């Protein structure tokens, strides 16, 4: 029985963490690329996670299946299309989906990811093919989807390029820029490539989210807000370790993109402690609930709502309040945001 059988808004989910295992198998076979299993079940057992690992152990799953997907025009469009299909099944009326265009390319990307042979699919092609699948998906399945392009903490040399892509494909599907990767890298938030990309974002009306405070380091959250000028924080559980910063961000109405089930499996949240989202709820903070990587976490949006309802005593009206906040904090042009908001109001009546 679904925890929240009403319209939801999702703001934090990775496209490459939300591929169908049967679709991976299909393209592995078609392209003659090796995979450690030949069935959905076995592939799920390998890439899926039943128990907490860690940041690196989570990220390690991508190497199994990304060679099958990256560099194939047909595959890139299809996962985007199928992303919409499966999200539509989760009672989501509006999704923002994020990815690194560089990680799906096999051309004009230095260094080359996934041990790929140099081909002809550029980062620009990737964004184009994803736009195509998300746009076709939106028409076919009746829900609204927009994209977010990701900078990588360890590759600031790609960030200005991520900004250029955001600018070229503004509103045709891209609404924002993200920053992913290892937040424990000393001063990665300050690398000139990220700093200037995020400065250029402000200048160009490209919206801004940043992964920070997922595993620790409240200072990285402060860096995201004060230096990169982010509008939402991805995760941000460890912001509560600096009470003065958490207090300020509460007053400034900062949005926290919360991924409860993810935080457990990545080991970001120690299960013996109470989840940060409990403080967010009690403080009436601005936050959303999100799947993050449903493939690795074997989850749907209901996983994360079930979790909060059962273990953390979340109510119908808290689920309603946070989805309204997620809408208000969405990266839509004002008029589309009003529409989304008005739809939520009537269905929560
Ligand atoms: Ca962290
Ligand atoms: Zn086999
Ligand atoms: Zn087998
Ligand atoms: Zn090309
Ligand atoms: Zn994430």
């Amino acid at each position: 029985t679904p925890a929240f059988n009403k319209p939801k808004v999702e703001l934090h989910v990775h496209l490459s963490g939300a591929i169908k295992p049967e679709t991976i198998l299909y393209f592995g076979k078609k392209r003659g690329i090796a995979l450690p299993a030949d069935t959905v079940e076995e592939l799920r057992n390998i890439i899926g996670m039943d128990k907490p690992l860690s940041q690196p152990g989570t990220l390690a799953k991508w190497d199994y299946y990304m060679p099958v997907i990256a560099g194939c025009r047909e595959a890139i469009k299809r996962i985007a299309y199928e992303f919409v299909e499966m999200k539509a099944k989760e009672g989501v009326v509006y999704v923002e989906v994020r990815y690194s265009p560089h990680l799906l390319a096999n051309s004009k990307v230095d260094p080359m990811p996934w041990n790929q042979t140099e081909g002809d699919v550029t980062p620009d092609d990737v964004v184009d093919l994803v736009n195509q699948g998300l746009h076709e998906g939106e028409q076919a399945f009746g829900i609204k989807v927009r994209s977010i392009l990701c900078c990588m903490r360890h590759q600031p040399s790609w960030s200005l390029e991520v900004l250029e892509l955001c600018k070229k494909y503004n509103q045709k599907t891209v609404v924002a820029m993200d920053l992913i990767g290892d937040e424990t890298i000393e001063g990665s938030s300050l690398f000139p490539g990220h700093v200037e990309a995020y400065e250029g974002a402000v200048k160009n009306g490209i919206h801004r989210t940043v992964h920070a405070g997922e595993f620790g380091s409240p200072e990285v959250v402060r860096e995201a807000v004060d230096i990169l000028k982010t509008e939402r924080v991805g995760h941000g559980y460890h912001t509560i370790e600096d009470e003065a910063l958490y207090n300020r961000l509460l007053k400034e109405n900062m949005h926290f993109e919360v991924c409860p089930w993810s935080s457990y499996l990545t080991g970001a949240w120690d299960p013996k402690t109470t989840h940060a989202v409990v403080r967010f709820k009690n403080d009436k903070a601005n936050y959303s609930l999100n799947t993050d990587a449903p493939l690795e976490f074997k989850s749907t949006l209901d996983t994360d709502y079930q979790m909060t309802k059962k273990d953390m005593g979340f109510t119908e009206e808290e689920f309603k309040r946070l989805n309204i906040n997620a809408a208000k904090s969405s990266f839509l042009p004002e008029e589309e945001k009003k529409e989304l908001l008005e739809r939520l109001y009537r269905e929560y009546q």
